[PDB]
């Protein structure tokens, strides 16, 4: 029946984390890393999310829901003035070269960087250009390890808890880091201390992800905006900046359209836009995604 192929794959075998999560970083990782990435899913029923984010993924036209909510936060990125800081990499997965730099062009207000060879976690395969650019960049608003060494945050958010990272200072305007999958805080490990010296960073665990509680949620996109939107405000979160990857990006950008003055920059990289058909889809990763949404 339907879902029983991407449904053997993902959560009975754990591919997104001991293959697919490899076929997205261009440098290998190393055991420490696979094994942080692998912690929050040693439990096979908790790998839910690990499934259900492929089979929200906007292609082909489907799910229907999800083609209309990207649509209209790539409408409302494309008629916003805030500063945007464009992170991308050759051949990437989510977004090829042409795309990025046509949205260079075309999106108000961008700067495009490019990272060298990168795939989906471009945070793997060039932390210190995106760090310190990052860095560089938000001077200007108008505002490899392999160790995690930060203190451990959680805070209560609809009665269940999430866990983030929050060091910096806490008298400016903080810098909200979204992680998407299957990923954690963790890929932001090498990237915060760029941004850290002068502005406080903010790196959540998505529920049912990282060191966050995992409830009995189907883990829709719809169950990710609901607990991100409810984690921003136990926070008490006024204006931020917004670092986003991903499905983390879907997050980041669905927040901004519905929170525009709350928004004063966003840094983006391997983000979610509609893929019109299977073909925009890169041939080394097609056969897999097809299958994990069979
Ligand atoms: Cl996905």
């Amino acid at each position: 029946g339907g879902g029983d192929v991407g449904r053997k794959l993902i959560i009975d075998q754990n591919v997104f984390i001991e293959g697919t999560l490899p076929m997205g970083v261009v440098r290998p990782l190393t055991e420490v890393e696979m094994d942080h990435y692998r912690e929050p899913f040693l439990n096979p029923v908790d790998r839910e999310p690990l499934w259900r984010f492929p089979n929200e993924l906007p292609i082909a036209g489907e799910p229907a829901n999800i083609v209309a909510l990207v649509e209209e936060y790539m409408d409302w990125l494309h008629q916003s003035p805030v500063p945007k800081l464009l992170f991308w990499g050759t051949p990437g997965v989510l977004i090829p070269p042409a795309e990025a730099a046509r949205l260079a062009k075309s999106l108000p207000n961008c700067k495009a960087v490019d990272i060298g060879p990168g795939l989906n976690l471009l945070q793997e395969d060039n932390p210190d250009l995106i760090g310190s650019e990052i860095a560089r960049w938000l001077s200007t608003l108008e505002i490899i390890g392999t160790g995690f060494p930060f203190d451990p945050h959680y805070v209560e958010v609809l009665g269940e808890r999430m866990h983030y990272v929050d060091v910096g200072p806490r008298d400016g305007t903080p810098v909200l880091f979204l992680h998407g999958n299957p990923t954690s805080s963790y890929v932001w490990r090498n990237i915060i201390p760029h941004v850290a010296p002068t502005h406080r960073c903010i790196a959540p665990d998505l529920i049912g992800m990282g060191k966050s509680d995992k409830p009995d949620l189907g883990y829709f996109f719809d169950d990710h905006v609901r607990f991100m939107d409810a984690f921003i405000e136990a926070l008490g979160l006024e204006e931020v900046v917004l670092v986003i990857h991903d499905w983390g990006s879907a997050l980041g950008f669905h927040w901004a359209k519905r929170n525009p003055e709350r928004v004063k920059g966003i840094a983006f990289m391997e983000f979610i836009r509609p893929i019109p058909t299977w073909d925009e889809w890169p041939e080394f990763a097609r056969e897999t995604f097809q299958a994990f949404r069979t």
